[PDB]
């Protein structure tokens, strides 16, 4: 079989991704590549690569058989002394704080709870923990956490709605009540919201909105397309659109401009100093590319 | 602070009967209460079942199955009311109920849900077949979490998530057909799942085979020969879909509206306009909930022509 790439990530001039190949069973491996060197590192049986903004550390998930546990590890990129920091039944998200110190882990140990752990690198331990209803999710907003929780109602509902809180040190305030979007990213100032506008919950497409404490501002209101994945970085939002057989990557900075548009589908991207993504085509499996204004191919596992 | 209104959900029809859930604030007990209303289309006569949701009228119009929440036990109960003998009873207790569906014979009842200890719509999944004649559960089986099932004549078509160990993100399903404790695989690792059957054709919902798939779910019909798409050339999201006598009834999300259509080899509108259709059903007649910018959802029928059946929220203004 071929090499199947997942979960492209970048910070500084490092890029990382998951490589899936088959011996017995299928095998995941994190590859870490420097973009002025091209030498590669290897974490075996690892998934969910997340590297700190400052580039000193990488967190990851390792699947574990027998105990049937999902493990969270953290390692120094230099010395590479990895250590297991947490165990859970399942992990839904893993995200570094801007300070390259705190890690947010969301996962599962009426009914079930989503657990949010905050790991500290200096203490070298989990320092806070809280629980929310099921299907909850969260993201860092500076040192606060923006938490999405499903909207609970006694009146039967046809559409699915969300409450959104901002959380800090055990206390929280409700941002939105019964809305049709949820928070997916933040640049520490603007929160990026994915979904449908308030009262137009019956609308056709998932789109994007920015919120800073003043008003909710759509950035795709007049584009009749649906969004795949989106990120925000320094006030600019990077996002993928479903467009007639293709999935294309765009940037918004007040104007929508294309990063990677064509007969392809972009399946995962990340952006720090340089935009990185996985692009697949009809004939070729997804390879890793970079984009600094111009596209460059970084991987060629599936040559043929 | 507001809620002065009646909130309608889950429209159903069999023969000359329609039913739905009416939800309303009890100003005495200070909480919302769900009531099933059963209306006869010939004379507009109504019947009520208090403290109930999930109305399911038996094909022969002689029974209704429904769900009752026990707040104090944290369990959902399945009940059956006999509209002829005017009696009802609890037939099953479970933690949660996913679906409730009568067999064509108005005797067997398929319940899918989650057992109790000791896509807009109104660690194992358990499937129960309850027999109203025998008055007991006659078949019961478990599948992995997030499985689902529908009747296909006297068989059950079962959708099971295709987990596989190749980590991914497009959702795949295996689909089996089940009878008398034995099953057969019909589809292996497909990006759709069975949502309805008319006894002959199976209606499938999901995303195209092959690389192309992406934004919207689509509708497909399995006829015993090939899986055929019926909306591949229409770039719109699909809501709910049902198949009856080989015709497919479905909602599309179009430009801020949600419209109801019928497919019979070509697509024709049933209820198209600046509105949203919030659930529908079809037997001899089509029934649906329709909401607008200025009006909360009310019940409507369609037999070639639209007729408004309810006016709870505008009882003076609406019916002139």
């Amino acid at each position: 079989k071929f090499a199947y790439l997942s979960d492209p990530r970048t910070k500084g001039e490092l890029v990382a991704y998951v490589l899936t190949k088959a011996d017995n069973k299928y095998e995941n491996t994190i590859v870490i590549e420097n973009l002025k060197n091209n030498a590669r590192r290897f974490i075996e049986n690892a998934t969910m690569p997340r590297i700190s903004p400052d580039g000193k550390k990488i967190a990851f998930m390792r699947a574990n058989e027998e105990k049937k546990v999902s493990e969270i590890w953290v390692a120094d990129l230099e010395t590479l002394s990895s250590k297991k920091i947490l165990e859970a039944k399942n992990i839904r998200s893993l995200e570094w704080n801007e300070d390259s110190r705190k890690l947010l882990i969301v996962g599962f140990k009426d009914g079930e709870k989503t657990t949010f752990w905050i790991f500290d690198t200096e203490s070298e331990e989990v320092i806070e923990e809280f629980e929310k209803p099921r299907f909850s999710s969260g993201i860092w907003h500076r040192d606060k956490i923006v938490v999405n929780v499903p909207h609970r109602e006694i009146i039967p509902q046809y559409f699915k709605f969300w409450d959104i809180y901002i959380w800090e040190d055990g206390k929280e305030e409700k941002m939105f009540e019964k809305v049709s979007f949820y928070a997916v990213d933040s640049d520490g100032e603007r929160i990026l919201l994915y979904g449908k506008p308030e009262k137009k919950y019956m609308s056709e497409h998932n789109k994007l909105y920015i919120y800073d404490g003043k008003e909710v501002m759509g950035i795709l209101d007049e584009v009749d397309r649906g969004v795949g994945q989106a990120k925000i970085k320094d006030g600019k939002v990077y996002f993928t659109l479903f467009e007639e057989g293709s999935v294309n990557l765009y940037i918004w900075d007040g104007e929508i401009k294309p990063i990677a548009k064509g007969r392809h589908w972009i399946m995962g991207f990340d952006v720090d100093e340089i935009v990185v993504y996985l692009k697949e085509t009809a004939t070729r499996l997804r390879e890793l590319f970079t984009w600094d204004g111009e596209e460059k191919q970084l991987t060629d596992y599936n040559d043929p």
